[PDB]
């Protein structure tokens, strides 16, 4: 059941920003490890005195990446008078979101109707404010509340690129890099105790509870046509192997982002493409399930993939998971940092044709017992 | 004249070390940029629970690529129990050098005799300490002492890999990858005093000076056989055109390493591999000179390069100076990461043979006139 109760008018996800140390350097290998290509910068040469700024894109899916210069730089400036790009940043709340999580998602960004409304409905809701409604240059408008831990959901909408301030990227500087990812189909955060979160989120957002041993309790919200998708995830404690959720609150000093599912047009492309580079600047990817999971896959999905099909899912570790309404296909990197906390999904959907609906097949939780199944048979 | 006053026995370059904020991304961004292979690592994978560290080859060449974990993962240590296994590694100088400095050199690493001995006889003239000497599971002796800024010399002396406490890479992440880049030629480092800088140095090594109105002056400092060299430079003030040292100076928040010099074995090699990889991930170069530049080399070294050789040096954007001794290629990188601060020079060099001397040909510094002079030409 969806009861469509949403507070304020939702779209789609706009964009994921990742507070980095080093924001150059980040940027380059998550362009050459997914596949993206730069499509827009704010920094030094566009005259920001306070952040660098890179933006990558692969379809609809939009990446960016922000530092902190020396505050220096800056110091002579006031709000009123700033050179930033985007007036929520501040050098101390990025300094400090780094130093005490490590590289990750600061803002999980949603396009709405009106984000001066969104805010104000948001917070009258329960959202505890992060940044204001800030007009930029009278055509965008972006504001901040806190989502879990130190990750806010940003508001952005347009009266009528990416930001103003941005420039387009010089095309030598961007080469046209595409591996088949299209867009964001899901974020997913963790946190010590998910009632509490899901309570707040749905509380101020009208987000709705999306349809659905080892690790984990989870829950998904969802916008009102289901395009923006916001599972939240907490530990089993006391457990035989110790929870993966457990394990991100340890490393990322609480709850925080988890991993960013990211929808490809054809999902063999993109892992024959992201493999191919693992070893040269790009991403690895978890260990890939015995040859038993992929025998099991006939009885399970032989209707929708044909065997030339599931020998491919083999070739490239993909995993399968279907719902009463879809299948969907799925792997996952290895965590794209120091830190065993943020990681990225690779999925594609298949089914539900009216468009595609949104999470048609899950989120692969039929999965932990397919793998545990599949490694004790392969044990033999 | 090289009057061999070394205050301890100096042997070659061994590493350089990066401070970062994550060490996983920069790492594999150089990697793919400049052809180095994942050699060791020291991480949560090899029971670290202090810091990251990754290490990248190429010939003789190391990177060494560090960041700080969480503190709460080892905040039950002290140092007799300490998990890291660079001894020298602290924390909060880790977050407050890349705060206040950006990506970074950290330490330039000399491998001597006697690091122990290097370190006593250093602080004894003159030289400011920063970690004493410390064994390594009775095999490898380290100790630093400061250089300029927060740069460190760092001392390393083996009784008979890279460190104790490191792992050797799985071959499946260790590709083979390699651009010809061979070994470290130069360091230099910027500092608003030229003059306090040189003293200090040659002060406590013993170092002697190498024999050598647009940005800067500069003196080299060089071991008993020439072969670790070291130049500083330092602004000139109130110039036509703005001071690159003193742009360095402001952005890196005061003194620190401005350029390292990588030696290539084939420099054409090396550069057609790294610009077919400047806008997928690896490094952009400096704007190229004038073709008026290269009609020039053939008056300046046409007995020392075909016609050939300088239209390759032209496709690639190659420099070219010579001494009265040898002759100089080279080539700089754009910075290597957000701020306007340390970039890589890429270095091939002829004549000087006896093996090939220490030096020869120079540093470039003929280039500031010739490039000049040529833009003057091309204008035309
Ligand atoms: C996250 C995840 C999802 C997933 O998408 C999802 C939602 O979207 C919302 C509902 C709840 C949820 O879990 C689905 C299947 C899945 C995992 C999974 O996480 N794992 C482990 C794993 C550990 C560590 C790391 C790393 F080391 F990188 F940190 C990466 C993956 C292992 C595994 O076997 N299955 C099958
Ligand atoms: C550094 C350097 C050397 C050099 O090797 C050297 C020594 O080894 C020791 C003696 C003194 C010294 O200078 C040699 C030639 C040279 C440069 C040079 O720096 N430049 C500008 C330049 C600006 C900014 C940036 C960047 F944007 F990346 F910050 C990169 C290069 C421009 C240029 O035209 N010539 C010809
Ligand atoms: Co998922
Ligand atoms: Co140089």
């Amino acid at each position: 059941k969806n009861p469509k109760s949403d507070k304020f008018k939702v779209k789609r996800f706009h964009h994921i920003e990742f507070w980095c140390g080093d924001a150059t350097n980040v940027a380059r290998r998550f362009s050459w490890g997914l596949g993206m290509r730069f499509s827009a910068k704010s920094d030094l040469s566009t005259g920001n005195m306070v952040h660098a700024s890179y933006l990558l894109t692969s379809g609809d899916l939009r990446f960016l990446f922000t530092a902190p210069y020396s505050p220096s730089l800056s110091a002579g400036e006031i709000k009123p008078t700033t050179t930033a790009s985007i007036p929520s940043f501040d050098h101390g709340s990025c300094r400090s979101f780094f130093s005490s999580h490590g590289l990750g998602v600061r803002a999980v960004a949603i396009e709405v109707e009106d984000a001066e409304s969104a805010f104000s409905i948001s917070v009258a809701n329960g959202a505890i404010p992060s940044s204001p409604p800030i007009v930029l240059n009278e055509a965008v408008t972006i504001a901040e509340v806190k989502l879990y831990g130190d990750v806010v959901l940003r508001y952005v909408s347009y009266k009528a690129e990416f930001l103003p301030g941005f420039e387009r990227v010089e095309d030598a500087s961007s080469f046209p890099l595409d591996y088949g990812i299209r867009r964001l189909d899901h974020a997913v955060g963790n946190v010590p105790e998910l009632g509490p979160a899901l309570t707040y989120v749905a509380g101020f957002t009208g987000f709705h509870q999306f349809a659905e041993e080892s690790g984990l309790n989870s829950a998904v919200l969802a916008s009102n046509d289901e395009m923006v998708l916001l599972p939240i995830n907490e530990p089993v404690h006391g457990t035989k192997r110790k929870s993966q959720i457990q394990t991100y609150l340890e490393h990322n000093e609480g709850a925080g982002l988890q991993h960013l599912a990211l929808m490809s047009e054809d999902i063999f492309r993109t892992l024959r493409e992201m493999r191919k580079r693992s070893s040269i600047g790009g991403f690895d990817f978890m260990p890939s399930p015995p040859p038993t999971y992929y025998q099991n896959l006939k009885k399970r999905v032989g209707d929708v993939l044909s065997d030339d099909q599931i020998k491919e899912c083999e070739e490239l570790g993909i995993l399968v998971d279907r719902d009463d309404q879809g299948t969907l296909l799925q792997i996952f990197t290895k965590p794209l940092g120091d830190r065993p906390t943020i990681f990225i999904e690779i999925i594609q959907r298949v089914g539900c044709m009216m468009y595609q609906s949104g999470g048609c097949g899950g989120f692969g939780k039929g999965n932990f017992s397919e793998l545990f199944k599949s490694i004790e048979e392969y044990e033999k």
